[PDB]
Formats: structure tokens, sequence, C-alpha cells
């Protein structure tokens, strides 16, 4: 048929970066606490995402690990960014 750009399955990688890239502007706002039940939650589903992307088992894709570890070095930044928003 036709060549197109990005493959089928890159597409989630998409689809999960974009989804921590949501995650970071919600952090911004985030108003949570270090001890709050919504923080917890708030790191949750952080990590949940990182979670998701650190599945795939793999064996020789060079563009997969590339993604998966950029995106998990995303999560670190918010990560942290979210340790000062809680106290």
């Amino acid at each position: 048929g036709s060549p197109e750009f990005t493959p089928p399955s890159i597409k989630k990688i998409i689809h999960v970066l974009e989804k921590v890239q949501y995650l970071e502007q919600e952090v911004e706002e985030f108003v949570g606490k270090k001890t709050d039940k919504a923080y917890w939650l708030l790191e949750e589903m952080l990590t949940k995402e990182l979670l998701e992307l650190d599945s795939v088992e793999t064996g020789g894709q060079d563009s997969v690990r590339q993604a998966r570890k950029e995106a998990v070095c995303k999560i670190q930044a918010i990560l942290e960014k979210l340790e000062k928003k809680g106290l």
C-alpha cells in the first residue's frame, strides 16, 4: 500500500509519552501534600505510566530502548518536582 511515517506500535510510545506531557503540566498545578492521599496517587499515576512503558520485553529494538529510557527520565524530573510541591 504505502510506506507512511511512524510505525504502528510506535504510536503507543507517543500515546504514552503524550500522557506524561499532560502529567507534567498537572504537577505544576497540583497543590497536593507530601503526605496527602492525592500526592500518593499523584506519584502513583506517574509511576504507573512508567510501569507500562517499562513492561515491554523487546530484544533488539534500539528505537524502543531509546524511547523507554527517555520516557523514564521524564518521570524522574516530575517525581522530584512533586517532592517539593508536597511538603
